[PDB]
């Protein structure tokens, strides 16, 4: 019987939940009868990315006769639940982004499931502890009365956007997390200027992969047109922006969100989509300029790292696609994951 704290045990149950993985697959219209969770593999996913990169090609350069063949070959690699079908045609930039998002999620599910079916079987040990070891991550419950908790709750309290007012958030648990060897990976960037504590939200079925592998970049095979600022790791300074990417609902209202230390450095600032393969010389990150920004006068420091937890104000930026800020790094060593919060979404709709 596990001696880990209850909060940590409920987190391990959540993230290694096999039924939740399957639920996510049918959310993306996959056929589990033909492509079940156990049949999933990296090279099928990478091949699908490549077929999706070809559909990208033909969309950019403009016919519905040829596209049909490309579209069909995508469905061959990743079976969808359409019966005797004629499935929907993949003929635009949206469809490319939608299937790229699915394949991102499938990659993290394969990793989680592979940990689950890899390794040893020992009935004397609590499965919770066994699965905790597979994450190679030290998780400790942050105390509610501590100063680091007060700052984090104030970051959540102050940075909920008016346009995301369909819900509010309760911080249920705050975990301090330390991935094995990540501090050693981060070392070159640790004293770099413009380090910031930023949100990353993701569905709970991705977190086993995230805590085992770290936040990763989408692979070479993936279509760079499927991501607004190319293939990097994306963070926000407004909690609700990242919270939306949990994909919680009335029938699934508990989510997970990270706080990471992100070495932004010299930010290449952008107002509109720009599907870059690499930064311009001397830039360490992209900053997608939002219309609203957290108040710069209210920046607080937590362990020498800036925490932009001021209330939302006007940035004074005019012709921008983004309502709120957005931060992207393109080297995975520029991220050091610091906290993990478990959130209860109170939907009012
Ligand atoms: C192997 C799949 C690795 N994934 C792919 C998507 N990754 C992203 O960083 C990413 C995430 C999003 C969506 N997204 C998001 O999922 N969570 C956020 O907190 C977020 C914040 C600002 C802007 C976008 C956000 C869009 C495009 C992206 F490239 C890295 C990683 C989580």
């Amino acid at each position: 019987k596990s001696k880990l704290p209850k909060p940590v045990q409920d987190l391990i149950k959540m993230i290694f939940d096999v039924e939740s993985m399957k639920k996510a697959m049918v959310e993306y219209e996959i056929d589990l009868q033909k492509m079940p969770l156990g049949k999933l593999s990296k090279r099928q996913i990478q091949a699908a990315y490549s077929i999706l990169s070809e559909v990208q090609q033909a969309v950019s350069q403009g016919s519905d006769s040829q596209i049909l063949d490309l579209s069909n070959r995508f469905y061959t690699l990743i079976p969808h639940d359409f019966g005797m079908k004629k499935p929907p045609l993949l003929n635009n930039a949206d469809s490319v982004q939608a299937k790229a998002e699915m394949l991102d999620n499938l990659l993290d599910i394969e990793v989680a499931y592979s940990l689950l079916r890899g390794g040893s079987d020992d009935s004397s040990k609590d499965p919770i502890d066994v699965n905790y070891e597979k994450l190679k991550t030290d998780i400790k419950v942050v105390d509610r009365d501590s100063e680091e908790a007060e700052i984090i709750r104030k970051y959540v309290k102050n940075t909920h956007a008016t346009t995301h007012n369909a819900y509010d958030l309760e911080v249920i648990d705050i975990f301090k997390i330390e991935r094995e060897g990540e501090c050693q990976r981060y070392k070159p960037f640790k004293q770099l200027h413009n380090r910031r504590l930023l949100w990353h939200g993701s569905r709970t079925t991705n977190f086993a992969g995230i805590l085992s592998q770290g936040l990763r970049i989408a692979p070479p095979e993936a279509p760079v047109t499927g991501y607004m600022f190319g293939k990097g790791i994306y963070f926000a300074d407004m909690v609700s922006k990242s919270a939306n990417y949990c994909h919680t609902s009335q029938g699934d209202p508990i989510g997970l969100i990270l706080l990471g230390e992100v070495a932004l450095g010299n930010m290449y600032e952008l107002k509109h989509a720009s599907h870059i393969s690499k930064l311009p010389k001397g830039k360490h990150s992209v900053k997608g300029l939002g219309k609203t920004t957290p108040d710069p006068s209210a920046n607080i420091s937590l362990d020498g790292v800036d925490v932009p937890l001021g209330t939302g104000i006007s940035s004074g930026v005019n012709d921008t696609s983004l309502l709120y800020n957005e931060y992207i790094v393109y080297d995975i060593a520029q991220v050091n994951l610091k906290y993990l919060l478990k959130l209860k979404f109170n939907f009012k709709t």
